[PDB]
């Protein structure tokens, strides 16, 4: 009946039914939640993983618009820290999957998420091609 | 204060910003409403408009993840009737723009929405394209 802040991050770059299936798990961990979802910023994102398509402010503009989202970080950080937590208050940390989260899941504040395959925006874009016989 | 309800349909294929945008704009059209959205057949929509990447099932699972959607009536008819407002109890119709609409501006029904340029799924993909120089 309480309460529970739960949080999410990502890059949420071209946002497609797979993130939305992702935050809807989150949201729906339990019963009574806020979903605090943090977006990465352009450059940490560019530099540890890749280029974005869409800067942050149209990444965070495009995930306003989903029911599940009660709350958005823009930017986040790029490593969760302990202290992140008890500043925003945040329960529990829902996320895909030395295991740089083992100290999450020590803590009891790790609750899995799944992914979901085939349904992304360029699987879209994939499907348009497949329109045009090779030959 | 009393509760009014909005229709807007359209085909929903590669949900994007753009129909997010124009989403809001239904729902906010008065302080108190219920927000309808129909979403077009895939046959219908094939015959009438041009292919659609998505299938039904895919476009509606897409909108429901949005805040601004209350109902969703999947498969829509094609064509608005005033026997389908009454069907559904619809006040308003939300849409862009010899006027197939003339009736419903004449009942007092058309609330016009607008269209965002530049942030569409496709326009997305040009971006990317674009990162790589013809020469
Ligand atoms: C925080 C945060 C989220 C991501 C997504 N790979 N990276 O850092
Ligand atoms: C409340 C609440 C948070 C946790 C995990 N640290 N258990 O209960
Ligand atoms: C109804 C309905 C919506 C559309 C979108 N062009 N066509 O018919
Ligand atoms: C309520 C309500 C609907 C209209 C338009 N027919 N005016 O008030």
């Amino acid at each position: 009946s309480k309460n529970v802040v739960i949080y999410a991050d990502g890059v949420y770059d071209m946002l497609h039914l797979g993130h939305m299936k992702q935050l809807e798990q989150a949201k729906k961990l339990f019963e009574n939640t806020t979903l605090i979802v943090g977006v990465t910023s352009d450059n940490e994102t560019k530099l540890f993983k890749g280029q974005v398509v869409q800067t942050l402010e149209e990444r965070t503009e495009t995930l306003k618009h989903i029911r599940w989202v009660d709350e958005i970080i823009s930017p986040c950080p790029w490593v969760v820290t302990p202290e992140f937590l008890e500043k925003y208050k945040i329960d529990y940390v829902a996320h895909d999957d030395e295991d740089i989260y083992a100290w999450l899941k020590r803590a009891g504040k790790f609750k899995a998420t799944q992914r979901t395959e085939g349904v992304s925006t360029t699987d879209l874009i994939v499907r348009i091609l497949k329109n045009y016989e090779d030959y």
